[PDB]
Order: C-alpha cells, then structure tokens, then sequence
C-alpha cells in the first residue's frame, strides 16, 4: 500500500478509490464490484440493484505561479516536484460531495501551484525553511481522505501554495519489540503500515474505514478514530511519541515514557490540528502482537431503542467486544440487499466482531448473547455479521455508482450522551425528511443511523443521507443546507460538532460556541506563535 | 471528608496530616500511631524501632514573627460586600504558603517563608470565583489556587519577589456533587471536593470515581486536574485525563467549558488537554464532570514473592503484555520487602539479629509484588488466578494476601513518617519517574547508585537508604517510585546535601530514558529541565497559552514556565 506520486496510475482522478474497482452490471444484470482486491470483489449482488431502484425511484486550470529563485533552489534539494495539472488537481481536494462535484463537471476555484514529495524529516524542514524564505502556503496532504473540506485550497490566497504530499515519506523506522511500539514516518498508509507489522507478528489495529489510503499523519491531525478502538484505542490513546516541524522550530519530546506530568500535554496541541500548524514527520505508535482469532456476529432486537439500551448495557459492564455496530431498520434492509419473529419495519440489528484468543473470544460472545437477550436480542448469525464487515471497504465506491444515476448522498457524524441517543437519532433523521420535502425533494430521502462506537459516557452515531435530485433545480445547494440543518439538529439534541471527522471548513462556524471564546483564543494563541505568517494556511479550525 | 477553614484545628500546622495521628513510643518503648483514623491506629509496630535504628544508625529515645498582611482598603470593601469569607490572620496564611516538600516542612519547623500569601479567601461557588478574578484584575492582585495543600513541587510556595498582594484562594469550601447523572455515569463536582469525601457521598448513591491518590484525603478534584494527578487503581478507572468529561475553568481573559458533554470529539486540538497540568498557572477550575462507576462488589488482596527484582519486572512487563493488570499492582525491592517485614506485629527474639529473623521466617534479594483486584466476585477471582499463573512462570510463589492487605493500609501511614524521622536527624523524600520497559530495571540500578555516591561525596556518614518500587504498569513502561532518606548529623547544611542529592538523582533518571515525572509534576522544583523535556517549541506554545489567557500573570505561582 504505497501510493504512488502519481495517483492517477492507480486511483480515481473522479473520485473514491482504485481505477481497477468500481460497480458494474454483471453479465446476469446484478451488480458487482470490479477487480480482486476486495473479499466482495468479483462477487454478485443479486439484489443490489432492487433494493437502489426501490430506495431512490431509480431505474437503473489556472496556470502555476512560482518564484524562480525558489523553484532553483528547490532544485539544488533534489526533492521531488511536479507544476502539472493532473497532480496538483489530484491534492486539491478530499471526499466531501460538492468536492466530487467541481472534480468530476467542473473546476475548483484554487488548487495548489506545486506539489512537493519529501522524503524524510530533513527534506520537510527544507520545504518549511523555503516557504519562510519565498514566503509560501503549505497544504499538506497524506491520504486525501479528508471529509471536513480540510484540503481545500482558500480561494483568496494569493501566496504560491505548496501541496507537501507526505506519501513518499512511509517507512517503518523501528519496531521496539521490548516495549511494543514502532516509530514510522508519517506518511505511511494504514494499509501499509499494517502489512509489515503483520509480517513481524504484530498490529496497531487502528482500523479507520479510510486505511488503504488515510496516513500516520493524517490521523494525527484529525484526531482519528478506528473500528476497533474498543481493543486498540482512538489515535490519542496509540500515539507515545510525535515529530512536527513548524516554522518556529522542531516540536518533540525527549522520552518515550507512558505516560507524564510535565504540563499542559503539548501531543494535543498538534492532534486534531488539522495542518494548520506544521508537518507531523514521524510518530511512535502502540503495536499488539496480531489477535490468533477473529469472530463475526450479529443481533436482532425488536426495535431500535430495545437496540441501544443493550449497547448501552454492554458498555456499563465494560464488555464491548472489538466492534459492535447497530443498525436501524433502513440499514439492516440495506445490509440484507448485499447478501450473494418482531414487528420487521422498526427491527434492528447490531453486528459484532470479536478478536483475540480464541478461548476468550468465545467466552465473551456467550456474554454478549446473554445481555443482548435480556433487551429482546436474538443471535442472528455469524454470516450476517461478517457481511456487514466485508461491506466496510465498499460503501465508499457506492457514490460514484450513486452519482451514474442522479443519487448524492454523504454520511456525518457526532458523539452524544447515552441519555441523548434514541431522542438525537429520531430527531435528525425526521428532519432531513422535513427539509427535504420543504425543498421540493420528489421522494423522501434515504435518511438512515448506526450506533457505531461506545464509550462509558455516549456513543458516536453516525447517518447516511441521500436522495435523487430527479426536478431539482439546484441539488447541491439543497443537499448543503439540508446537512447543515442536520448539523443544527444534531447540536440541539446534545450531541457534538464531530466525532472523528474534524472541523476543517466545513464546520468552523460551529467552533467557537462548542470550544468557548477563551478555546479558540487559546487555539488562535499556539498558531500565532508556532505559525506568525501563517505559512500553514489551509485556514482549517480557526 | 470537608476541610475546615481553620484547617489547622483539624490538621498539623507544621507536618502531614490530622493532629490526632502521630508516631509515639508507647509504655513498651515500641511504635505505634496515635488516634483511631486509620486501620493501624493504635497497633503496636515492635520491630520498627530496630529496623529504623539498623536502617539510619540511630538510638530513638534521644529526640530533637512573620510578614504583616499587605492589602488595599478598597479592595477589602469591595470584597465585604460579596460576602466571600477571608482571613487576613498569619495562622491562615502560613498554613496555605507550602505544601509537603521536605524544605518547606524545614522552613515551618524551624523558619519562616520569605513569602507567604496577604489574604486567605474561600469562595463557595464557581461565581464567588468569577467575582474574585475580577477584583485581582481590578486592583491587581496575584492569585495561588490552593486545595488540598498536598503539593510536592513547590507548586504553592509565593515568590520571593512577587509585590503584588497574593490571595489564597482556597477552594475548599467548593466541594459539592452538583449532579449525578446515572444514564451517562458521570458526576459533576465542584472543583474543592477532596478524594476521600467524594467517594463516601457516591458510595452512598451506590457509586465511586476509583480514583484514588496517595493524597485523596485531602487532594481535590482541581488539584488532581491542574497536576495531572494518578490514582492507585488506574488500571481500572483511568487517570484523572481519562476521568475528566467536562470542566469549567475561570481566567482573566473569561470562562474556558465546551458546550457538550459528547464522550469524545474531534473539534481541534483538546482544549481540556491545556488545562490538564496547568499547576495553577491559568486560572481556577470551578467544576469537572467526572465518570463513575458502580461500586465494586467486591475486593481481593494478594502478594507474590518474585527470586529477585528483575524477575519481579518481568513479570509486570508479561501481565503488562497480556493486558491484564490488576486494579493494583506494585512490585517492592527487596529493601522494601525487609521493611514491610519490620511493621509486621509478632515480637523477634533481641537476640537473633532480623536478618537471621527474616531468613529464618534469597531473603536479601527476593521482591515482592502486591496486589489489589476489584470488581465483580466472579470476574475478580478469575482475574485473581490469571495474573498469579503468568506469576508462576517468573519464579513467583503466592505470599498471602495479609502482605497484600498490609501493603495497601501502609500506603495512607508512610506520610506520617517523615514528622517521625525529622524528631531523629533523619530527612528524605520520596520522587518518581515513569520509563519505557526497558530501560526499568538499568534505571533502578543507576539510580540508587548515583544516590549512594553523591551523599558519600557530600559528607553523608551513613550510606543512605535509597528504594525504589514499580507502582504503575502501562503499554510503554511503567511508573517507578523512590524513596531516599539519610541521617544527617554532622552535616553543616543537611537541606543544601539533600536538595542537591534529589538534583543528581532526577539527572540521573532523565539519563537513564526517565521522565521528568509520572504525576508529581513540575511545579517551581522541576522548571529547569522542563524546556529540554518538551522542547524549546513545545515550551513557547505552553508560553503562549499563558500569556493569552493570563495577560497580567494574576495566576503568578510561577510553576512550569
Ligand atoms: C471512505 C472514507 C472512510 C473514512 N473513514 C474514517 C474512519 O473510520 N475514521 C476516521 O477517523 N476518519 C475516517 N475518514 C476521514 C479521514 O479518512 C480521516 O480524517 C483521516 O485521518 C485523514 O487522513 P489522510 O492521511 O487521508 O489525511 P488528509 O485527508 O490528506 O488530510 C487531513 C488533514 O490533515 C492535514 N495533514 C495530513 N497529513 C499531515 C501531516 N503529515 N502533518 C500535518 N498535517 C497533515 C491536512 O492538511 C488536512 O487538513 C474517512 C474518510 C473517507 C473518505
Ligand atoms: C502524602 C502524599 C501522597 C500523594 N500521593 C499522590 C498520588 O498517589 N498521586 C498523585 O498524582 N499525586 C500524589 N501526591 C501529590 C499531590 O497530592 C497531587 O499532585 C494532587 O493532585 C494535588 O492536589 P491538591 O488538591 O492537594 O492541590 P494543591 O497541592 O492544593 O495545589 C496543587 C497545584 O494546583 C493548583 N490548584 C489547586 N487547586 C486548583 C484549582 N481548583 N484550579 C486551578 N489550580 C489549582 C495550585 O495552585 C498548585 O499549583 C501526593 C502528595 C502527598 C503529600
Ligand atoms: C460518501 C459515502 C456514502 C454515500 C454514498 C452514496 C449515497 C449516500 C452515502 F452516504 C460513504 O459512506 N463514504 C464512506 C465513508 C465516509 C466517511 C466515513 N467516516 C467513517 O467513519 N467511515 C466513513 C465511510
Ligand atoms: C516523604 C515520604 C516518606 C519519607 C518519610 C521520611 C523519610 C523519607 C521518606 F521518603 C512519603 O512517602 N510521603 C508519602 C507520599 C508522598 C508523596 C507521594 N506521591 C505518591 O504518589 N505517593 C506519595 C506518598
């Protein structure tokens, strides 16, 4: 899993993932995903194309501007650069919809004037020292993978921005096996990263649904959240030591110790930083030795209350497995359309996935069976679990599908109070379907949750929307504001600004009433010091 | 569990803890504590007085005003009116200008401070608070937030220099449970309750925090938040910035909380995280919302002995590896496995030397961990049994669970130590550090043999104890704890030996891949290492953060930076 300079070779320029995966019409008319590199490709989705048409009512560049002074001193590094068009619009953009919009059927206002690929530390503190001299905009870029339009480029910045592109800096420096860490460079992919661990007997197990191509470094600045963190952690609990080089100066502790009290922990000044800071070029992470064994599961409850009140209780008794995810009644149909009693239209269905030793594993799946009976749960199968699982990677290939036939949709997300949760994802998803309708939407929207992590005190949840803007005049701006209306539903149902995402720009007005205005003064206060010129100015946060 | 504003009514003036509670000879000449507050009150301890004489070299029977109230009348005025209680009386302001580093129990046994706060004030609400930094804002006053008092970094000592009028701002008197919110298990508390109070009134509704400080007695939930303070039972409750949901935070430049109560957000960089460690240097924290549990069914005591201590260390590291620590667990050297044998109640013959006692009961290199498990019953006993099977496979020999239980009632007497050892020539302190696994063992070595060495070559005439314990296991290493203590007869200046001594120590830990510290912090005492410790960055973004939120420095103890 190491991306390429240039990812056009191998990734869509339009959009989600490789060239060589997509979703097509097989030869029996089901639908089917190309290639071999996922467990479901080259497999049939019989029913794929039935559940689409009956949810959706469907039938189925600016020139570069650089000092040369610059440009001949960036020679004499031998780092790596490219002015050409593809690659710079390539690192113009992450994932969000209106994104994929001004990809595909149009163009971004801005987009970076070169992009760097550094190698190392050392090369990063010559880009940054270049920028100070030229007085140059750095966006970096890992993954691309962003969701908070945190990669855009601000379309009033008139300095010459640099994409620094940190896929080419993706080793794994050591793995200290007497205290079971590993120190890599920040641009290695997830994917990558866990490849060669494997090799060794070891994981991270950070697993974000991202992780082919979402970097170290990436996960760092947005404050990245895995599907296993209930084993593993979020990345603030796998992160022991971190590299960052801004333009005052180098940030890095002097000692791996666990854990410390020497002030104010400065590691969470740069997580969830979001590149308005400096560069993260190296970081030590926590490794496990690889689990021996893997269990799927999944249960049925009655209803979608019945549902978290069981999560909620399995949270209580500390005994979340690895991951347990449920779905409501739309995403349990959804799941059951991807395959080769209780009143059914408000079922839903938790999905479970246990690891570790196999002796354990099983002892604790009893546990879980047992507390989920006690809310009305009923063992709904091993497949089905496992199914739900392997659906992980291909979700994302869905837009592009999606999109062939006049669907947008995105996914969003907040982390709310237990006592919140029932009451947050009912209000939410009645007004998407409000707004929606109030905007002349022909056919109500998929508008559909999951309970996706848990913690002592909440849970995240996370949505889908979408709908076919069939008669629309202005689908985009609909879709905008219909999310933003969700986001203010969402904070006035308690729950938070994000879970995992991140702010970027997309939910900056939103900062200061969570964080307080002596938060952001605070924030405002570590950029001006570490960032005077703002040489990172993504402008993300603040 | 609430400190009165007199605090010296309840406790010592000039050492640890309640005024009922002492070290004494009793009418057989052996130790024993006075008062009925802790389990070993009242117990005679009749091998103490040897160990203690063949550890320090001494006989036990030979034994061992101030700065007027400056402050502005209009300002004085302006704070009768708000109703605010304060006290202006030296007893009040002396008690509050030190907390429990060994100089500073010098300097009230036999001194006097250079600097102590003008005026003690004791708020009762987060807007009693907000009031007060307004007026130091409006007649520039210099505010020191104090709890418990418990500081052993010099975190609460005035600076010599500092003109302007120092209140005390005592926050005990904000200690109430303001809600418990039994949907999300979490409670929200003003930030003055002390540990010890806390867990008794949520024991009440069936519930406790587990966090659980040496210090809880007295330590305050502002306290444990501004020095990132770590309980005993981490392991199973977190510490205290696994603890923290929520908190409020008043400072010059306005009031510092978010505005939900989401488990866990990516809305920038964790804000809660500036404050967290802050050692009073931003403003005070008035309220937190902390996770509760429900309280454990139940709890089992253990020990294990171990051939040696490095044996003992990788064992930890195994039961580390597997990730099933105990509530609990804490590895002793063997110097502190004799003096655990030493308060140990059946009296030896005074003719068969306690080295030959302990043998007969390697005796001189064995280590001995102890143990707490907490929880429900079932889960607890076969948790009990894992760590003790992983045990057996470094050599260790289960050693009853009264050495456990001993061990864990030790913990809240050892303080009261030190006033004992002071009546005797006799000074140390404990410190600590946390390290990567495996540089643990080489650590502890070099350590206690820098320790050994400076006091020889400072003049030292007994070889000084020098102990360590592994009190803390985590993924990347573990917390290790010492003590060091010495007769300081025939030393001209004991206090410069020591202070110095402490020094080359912490020098040695940062050398041997230490930290700076686990959890005691940096307060005034450890200031000097901090910029190499973070980095010369790293040091000006905690700068900036202070200069912003506290333009005027009236949070001007000086800690940290
Ligand atoms: C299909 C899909 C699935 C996803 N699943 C998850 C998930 O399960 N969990 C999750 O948390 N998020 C998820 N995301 C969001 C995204 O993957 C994460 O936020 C991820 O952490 C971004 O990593 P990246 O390397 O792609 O960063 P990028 O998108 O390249 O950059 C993100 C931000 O960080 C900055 N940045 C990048 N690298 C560095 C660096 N080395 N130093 C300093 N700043 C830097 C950038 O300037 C930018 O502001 C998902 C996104 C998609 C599109
Ligand atoms: C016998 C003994 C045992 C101990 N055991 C432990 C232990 O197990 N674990 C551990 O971590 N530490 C321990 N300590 C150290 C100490 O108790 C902790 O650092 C504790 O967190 C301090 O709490 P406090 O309420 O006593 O704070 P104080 O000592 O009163 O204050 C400490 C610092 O925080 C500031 N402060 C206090 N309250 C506030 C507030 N509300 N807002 C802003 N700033 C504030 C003060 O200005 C000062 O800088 C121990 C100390 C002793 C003497
Ligand atoms: C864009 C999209 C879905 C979609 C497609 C068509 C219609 C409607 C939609 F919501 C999608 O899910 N992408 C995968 C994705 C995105 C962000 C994630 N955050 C996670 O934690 N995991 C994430 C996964
Ligand atoms: C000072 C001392 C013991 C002592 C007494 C006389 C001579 C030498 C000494 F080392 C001692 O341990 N006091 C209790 C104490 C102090 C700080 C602690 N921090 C912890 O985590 N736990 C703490 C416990």
């Amino acid at each position: 899993g190491i991306i390429p300079k240039k990812r056009q070779e191998l990734m869509k320029w339009n959009g989600w993932g490789y060239n060589d995966s997509k979703f097509f019409l097989n030869k029996k008319g089901q639908l089917e995903l190309t290639g071999k590199r996922y467990p479901l490709s080259g497999v049939a989705l019989p029913t794929f194309k039935d559940w689409i048409q009956n949810t959706f009512g469907i039938n189925l560049t600016p020139p570069s501007i650089v000092n040369e002074d610059f440009l001949h001193e960036l020679k004499k590094t031998n780092i790596s650069y490219s002015q050409e068009a593809d690659d710079r619009v390539f690192r113009a953009h992450g994932h969000c919809l209106h994104e994929i919009f001004l990809l595909r059927e149009g163009m971004f206002e801005r987009i970076p004037d070169i992009v760097l690929w550094p190698t190392c530390h050392d090369d990063v503190v010559k880009i940054v020292n270049l920028a100070c001299k030229y007085n140059l905009c750095i966006i970096p870029i890992g993954g691309g993978t962003s969701v908070s339009y945190g990669l855009m480029c601000p379309a009033d910045e008139t300095r010459t921005i640099i994409s620094l592109d940190t896929s080419q800096m993706n080793r794994i420096l050591w793995v200290d096996e007497n205290n079971l860490t590993a120190h890599v460079e920040a641009g290695i992919t997830g994917q990558e990263l866990e490849r060669q661990l494997k090799e060794s007997g070891y994981c991270t197990g950070h697993e974000p649904d991202s992780l082919e191509f979402s970097t170290v470094g990436g996960w760092i600045s947005t404050r990245a959240s895995g599907m296993k963190k209930n084993i593993y952690g979020n990345i603030e609990d796998l992160v022991v030591h971190m590299k960052v080089v801004t333009p005052r100066g180098v940030i890095e502790k002097s000692c791996q110790g666990p854990r410390m009290s020497t002030g104010p922990d400065i590691h969470h000044f740069i997580m969830g930083s979001e590149g308005t800071l400096g560069v993260i070029t190296e970081a030590t992470i926590k490794i496990r030795p690889t689990p021996e064994y893997q269990k799927y599961g999944s249960v049925a409850f009655p209803n979608f209350e019945q549902g978290v009140a069981c999560l909620r209780e399995i949270a209580k008794q500390r005994c979340a497995p690895a991951s347990i995810r449920l779905m409501d009644n739309q995403q349990f149909q959804f799941g059951h359309a991807l395959k080769p009693g209780f009143d059914p239209n408000q079922l839903s269905v938790a999905t479970l996935l246990f690891e570790g030793d196999r002796e354990k594993v099983l002892q604790h799946e009893k546990q879980v069976y047992d507390i989920a009976a006690k809310f009305g749960g009923l063992a709904a199968g091993e497949d089905n679990g496992q199914r739900g699982y392997l659906l992980t990677y291909v979700i994302a290939y869905m837009r592009d599908l999606g999109l062939e036939y006049y669907i947008i949709g995105e996914s969003f997300e907040t982390s709310a109070p237990w006592d919140r949760v029932v009451d947050l994802c009912r209000n939410v998803k009645e007004r998407i379907r409000r707004e929606c309708k109030e905007k002349g939407v022909q056919f109500p929207p998929l508008s559909t949750c999951r309970v996706t992590q848990t913690y002592d005190a909440g849970a995240c949840i996370y949505f889908y929307f979408a709908f076919n803007y069939r008669g629309i005049s202005d689908p985009l701006a609909v879709f905008e504001q219909t999310e933003a209306a969700a986001r203010e539903e969402i904070l006035a149902n308690g729950g938070s600004l994000s879970h995992h995402h991140g702010v970027g720009k997309l939910r900056k007005q939103w900062l200061k009433e969570s964080i307080s205005d002596v938060g952001f003064g605070m924030l405002k206060s570590v950029k001006d010091y570490v960032d005077p010129t703002n040489i990172f100015g993504n402008r993300n946060l603040l």
